[PDB]
């Protein structure tokens, strides 16, 4: 094996609940973590994780710095120039969210100039601006806000500063179901997107990694996923 026994530099940016995140206590918890131990487990390889902010996590997996990266990562096509990815182990949904006594009723993408846009720097929303919503007049990139994570998004829904929070589904539910914030979805780009684990391009693990998600089974990753999505 070239893959056995090793000691892997892992990049994580724990601000994207239930993918991966920090317990009241600190310990990092969630899916992308519960997966990548397990196979760590089986391949009887040993974990040397750094925390970066969003950027950081990304481009030290894309320098080769870090071997692999998880936080809730999309598989964007501009991403897969520079990264490796797994299999999608979520196919993921994009929420347009306000406050819940904002009342923004969207018919269709012709109405959304009219309101500000919120999201974590570095995130995949601006791709989908890129490339679906910029060229037809629906929206800029320029028109956007930018924040550090999606807390800080969070506040400035909350206080008024921003009228709408870009936000994938599972970050959506955890805020609005676990953390009990009164926020409501207006418009939900559906099955638009996919989360992986990133990998340093060339990487062979990207490959044995796969190969244990088979060795899994769908059922049983299905299984894991669905189990912090339920929590």
């Amino acid at each position: 094996s070239i893959v056995e026994g090793r000691t892997l530099n892992v990049a994580v940016s724990p601000a994207s609940p239930p993918m991966l995140f920090k317990s009241a206590d600190g310990k990092l918890q969630g899916i992308d973590l519960e997966l990548f131990s397990s196979y760590c487990q089986s391949r009887h390889c040993k974990l040397n994780i750094t925390e970066y902010a969003w950027d950081g996590m990304l481009g030290a997996v894309a320098s080769g710095q870090a071997d692999v990266a998880f936080s809730g990562i999309s598989i964007t096509d501009k991403r897969k120039k520079v990264i490796d990815f797994s299999e999608p182990y979520y196919i993921n949904s994009f929420y347009l969210v306000s406050m819940a006594n904002h009342k923004i009723t969207l018919n269709n993408l012709n109405e959304l100039n009219k309101y500000s846009i919120g999201y974590p720097r570095g995130m995949a929303y601006s791709d989908l601006i890129k490339n679906d919503l910029e060229p037809k007049g629906y929206y800029s990139l320029s028109k956007v806000k930018l924040y550090p994570t999606y807390n800080e998004t969070m506040a400035d829904l909350k206080n008024g500063n921003l009228d709408l929070a870009f936000i994938e589904e599972p970050v959506y539910f955890t805020f609005k179901n676990k953390k009990k914030m009164p926020i409501e979805s207006r418009y939900v780009f559906k099955n638009v997107d996919q989360l992986g684990i990133a990998f340093k391009k060339g990487s062979p693990v990207r490959d044995d990694f796969n190969l244990w998600l088979k060795e899994q089974g769908p059922q049983k990753i299905s299984g894991i996923v669905d189990s912090w999505m339920k929590a």
